[PDB]
């Protein structure tokens, strides 16, 4: 019933996730260099070092608000891409499969602490 857990368990998955090379496309802003019309596509950029960097600064209040922008990376990459073939998207769905198996027992703990919190 700890609060509080959610935030070092995240931190933890934010490392597993940069440490599988899957995650490489999403670890910084995509570069609107390499990809000029992305912003014409792509109303709200997220990568998971502002997902980090977010977390680090104590601006999210809840798992929730940190899962709702990891999901934003998976869905704009799915927005983005020309192809559901594409290798990026491809490391994307992979991505998400793992983060989903991963979050789901952050959110129902922290889900979980919060109703006993207020019982
Ligand atoms: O999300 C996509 C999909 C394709 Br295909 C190309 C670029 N991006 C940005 C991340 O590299």
């Amino acid at each position: 019933y700890d609060i509080q857990a959610w935030k070092k368990q995240c931190e933890e998955l934010l490392n597993l996730i940069f440490q599988c090379e899957d995650s490489e496309p999403f670890r910084q802003p995509v570069d609107l260099l390499e990809y000029p019309d992305y912003r014409d596509i792509i109303d709200t950029p997220m990568d998971f070092a502002t997902v980090r960097e977010t977390l680090e600064a104590g601006n999210y209040e809840s798992p929730m608000e940190l899962c709702k922008d990891v999901r934003l990376i998976f869905s704009n990459s799915k927005a983005y891409t020309p192809s559901k073939r594409s290798r990026i998207y491809s490391m994307s769905l992979r991505l998400s499969a793992f983060f989903e198996e991963h979050i789901s027992s952050v959110l129902s703990d922290y889900k979980s602490a919060l109703r006993f919190h207020k019982r």
